[PDB]
């Protein structure tokens, strides 16, 4: 019935919140709509797949808040493997390679692809982390969508297929369908397209020994029985002295402040009184999520390892229904298996399809790519539709499309009377990641401890050590790579 | 507690939903949110403006439907004022004209002008009304906004410029908001250019002798108490025998089938069980709607026809808050008024302003455009900005944004087990009008009436007598228009000629 702060949404971002919250004497109640905490994250359990990650699984460096947090939780991690050669399918055959960036041979074509990474990051630049809206260009790049800024970037088809299929991995969505202002402001406040896509030394390289729904689960562990499970809220009114809100089962819950985790458009799955002022009211309708089912198949043996690949996969072109894969094979090297996503529009296509025929297509695919009889020998198979989930709406993440970002992207994580906001869509540094789930959580948390008189202004955003156990590299720029001209550089120099 | 089909939402197209089944036996609930029925149209009464529509009001020819039903009531129309003559203001001057099209003088001007309406228009016939991803080019149109097109058709500033215009005024959002396709399809499905922007002879024609808001207000008199106000859906369960629908009052009906008959998006406000299914569950958070803020300035008289204006303007350029306006006078000639529409992102910025600030800066712009000091001198002042709606969530309708269409299009009407699809963004014609919302409420009565064995397939889908009294001229082309190159057409017909 009673308490200092309820906090609606028991993903890491809520759960983050919560503990916060609780370690400074505060009574929190978390309110989560489905039987089990973790959201965007979980991890199932049985006898042959051991445990897996079915959302949310990767971590790297510079993600210093997931890291301190799970380890205060008492979990470690491992390196995904990357040991042997990494693949990339383009036109139908298989060029092995090392490094992170796939290699390119023709000079030009080279040429375009170094100009367009590079103008990914100079235009990133110019695109503030915590206000993007405030970029120099903002209306001018918010009003395009990413593919014709591709389409005016790329000389060659090459890089713009390349291209493409990043932005698909990146934010499940097409490239017609996102901001090119919004999608340079994603990749920019992860570090920037080197930091993003790499698995040794960027967001991939690492997961959580036994799952990363253990991150909730514990904090669930932590909090005793302040969460509640089954609760989705459906009711929120400020009018009177406390904020009340109700649950779906009719339960009510009274607190001086709320928290909001969960994605900003499933606020629209709340009513308020008094109504949401007309900015977020539109808002919350014009900000959906990515499309994805993440399918792992379960093999006798890591087989690719013995031909010298490490599992890594980019595939290119419309036929193949995954774009992308990793070794899935846990630590000990048994539970061999591959990861890999279906992305954006593949992922709407093959959901009319059965669980065994988009098996088939999928072993069948890493066959072709592998050049791997092997790969049709599947033992067990696991995978998720996230666009089913009605407390999701989606993954990885929400998305704006033309026009939104630069309206209403001030209104995001703007108090609404009582209610504060975190999720990772409010985050500044690796917004769409686990990292900004924490990010966002201790934030809010913070906001509302603020706004009680227990902390100054100055400690609301709180910077984060560097973790020891996974330290990071810093991004290096060889000369020609920052001076080579671009395609229409080069016609201009001819 | 128990009835045969729940309504979700009283607006036109629950009522007349409503309304149809209850004619032929059936027992029918209507679960209305707010304190009042009429949602997207709603009549203002006071002392001062006697009546006036703050929400939809407009209706024209071809619009047989809304027609019909209103006169059932026992409702009537009378003519909105464009006797004199129109103006266009454009960089800053007002030219005044006749006929609904501003005439356009500069043959190279001209030619894009004509061009671009006409392939508008072409386009549109690629496009069916009732399965629009089906068009040939689908994927190209839905790929791609309203802006690049504009970008790639229009060869002179003038063009474009009006050209955005429209399509803010259309759709009270930007060109580069929306979908090349949704937009075409939108034009299309309610006749074509001509048609949609005409006041004589196209859905700007009409309004209603005292309020469009009578519409639902009546349909709620004819059904008593089965309208239940201030019933908020939170709930749809479908695992058992009957649906089971709770409101947020904790009140709880069951019944052989539901009625969703509100916005796209607002079936996020419920919560489903079983969960929807995954197309539509995305669906849903995938289609927004527009931002408008709809304003009437009152008058001692109506002083524009005394200077030969009817009080229709189209005015160009950003510093305008208002682009387009409409005399809102009485019939009677009384309780003289202005009503403007502030568009899209203008509907965003202005808000931040105060109620008598916005009342300013209209008036200001009004008496630049009419050449009139009496445009400063306002007796009364309405408004209403729609984005600020919980159930509504903007006006005037559901814009669809680049990609989504081809993607979620199929999935907007089709019946998830025993809930059918009413509200006007359903509608195959004159969707996003009262019109629209007329026909998409009985096609859903008809589905659930052919599913319960009351009537074959071929009844769901019904045809409307023409009304005799907004008959309709159909749309004719001159033989230049018709034929006349583009731009590009000249330039090449320029370049054949030499090279
Ligand atoms: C889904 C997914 C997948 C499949 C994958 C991925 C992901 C996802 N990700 C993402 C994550 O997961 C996220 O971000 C997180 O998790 C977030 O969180 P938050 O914010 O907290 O939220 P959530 O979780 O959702 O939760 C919330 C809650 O709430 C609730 N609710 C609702 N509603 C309601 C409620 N309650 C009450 N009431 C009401 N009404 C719900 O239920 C929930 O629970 C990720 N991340 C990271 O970090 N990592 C990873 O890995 C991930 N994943 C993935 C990724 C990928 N990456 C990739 C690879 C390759 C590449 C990339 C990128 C880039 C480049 C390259
Ligand atoms: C808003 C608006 C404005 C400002 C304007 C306009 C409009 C609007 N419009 C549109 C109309 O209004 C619409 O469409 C109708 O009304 C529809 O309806 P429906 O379908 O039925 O829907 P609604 O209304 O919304 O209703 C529903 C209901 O539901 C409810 N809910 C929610 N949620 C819920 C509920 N319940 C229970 N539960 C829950 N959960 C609500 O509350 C409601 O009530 C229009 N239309 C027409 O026809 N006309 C007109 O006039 C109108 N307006 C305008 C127009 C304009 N036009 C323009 C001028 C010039 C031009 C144009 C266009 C083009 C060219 C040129």
């Amino acid at each position: 019935n009673k308490c200092d702060v309820v906090v609606v949404g028991g993903g890491i971002s809520g759960m983050a919140a919560a503990k916060l919250l609780h370690d400074s004497g505060l009574n929190v109640v978390v309110l989560e709509a489905r039987d089990r905490v973790g959201g965007r994250t979980y991890t199932l359990r049985n006898q042959k797949v051991k445990y897996v990650d079915l959302g949310g699984s990767y971590v790297g460096p510079t993600q210093n808040r997931i890291l301190r947090l799970a380890k205060e939780l008492g979990l470690e991690t491992y390196k995904v493997n990357e040991v042997e050669r990494l693949i990339h399918h383009v036109k139908g055959k298989s060029y092995p390679f090392r490094g992170p960036f796939p290699p390119v041979w023709n000079p030009i074509t080279y040429l375009d692809h170094n100009n367009f990474w590079r103008t990914m990051d100079d235009m990133g630049r110019e695109i503030p982390s915590d206000a993007p809206w405030k970029a120099p260009l903002a209306e001018e790049w918010d009003n395009m969508t990413m593919k014709e800024l591709l389409d005016k970037l790329c000389w060659t088809e090459s890089a713009k297929q390349l291209a493409t299929l990043f932005v698909n991995l990146c934010v499940t969505a097409e490239t017609h369908e996102v901001s090119a202002l919004w999608f340079l402001w994603y990749v920019k406040q992860c570090g920037g397209t080197t930091r993003i896509i790499s698995t040794t030394n960027g967001g991939q390289e690492r997961k959580f020994v036994g799952g990363s729904g253990q991150v909730s689960e514990r904090i669930m562990d932590l909090l005793g029985d302040r969460v509640k499970l089954e609760r989705p809220v459906i009711y929120i009114d400020q009018t009177r002295e406390n904020v009340l809100v109700e649950t779906l089962n009719h339960e009510m819950y009274e607190a001086k402040y709320v928290i909001s985790a969960i994605p900003p458009t499933l606020g629209m799955k709340i009513h308020f009184n008094p109504p949401l002022p007309m900015m977020r009211n539109q808002m919350i309708t014009r900000v959906p999520l990515g499309s994805v089912i993440k399918c792992i198949v379960y093999y006798k043996e890591p087989f690719w390892r013995k031909k010298d690949y490490c599992g890594t996969m980019i595939i290119d072109g419309e036929e193949a229904p995954v774009a992308y894969t990793l070794d899935d094979t846990k630590p000990e090297g048994n539970y061999a298996a591959i990861m890999g996503f279906i992305l954006a529009h593949k992922a709407r296509k093959l959901a009319r399809l059965t669980k065994e025929e988009r098996l088939k297509k999928l072993c069948e695919l890493y066959a072709k790519v592998l050049g791997s009889l092997e790969a049709l020998e599947p033992v067990h198979y696991e995978e998720k539709n996230w666009c089913e989930e009605q407390y999701s709406g989606g993954c990885y993440t929400t998305y704006f499309p033309p026009g939104i970002l630069t309206q209403y992207g001030r209104v995001l994580r703007q108090p609404v009377d009582r209610i504060y906001f975190a999720g990772t869509e409010t985050a500044t540094h690796w917004s769409g990641f686990m990292e900004g789930a924490v990010e966002a959580g201790e934030r809010a948390a913070r906001e509302i401890l603020h706004a009680m008189g227990k902390i100054p202004e100055d400690e609301i955003w709180q910077s984060e050590p560097e973790s020891v156990d996974v330290p990071a590299q810093p991004i290096t720029t060889t000369f020609l790579e920052r001076h080579l001209p671009s395609v229409p550089g080069l016609l201009r120099l001819i």
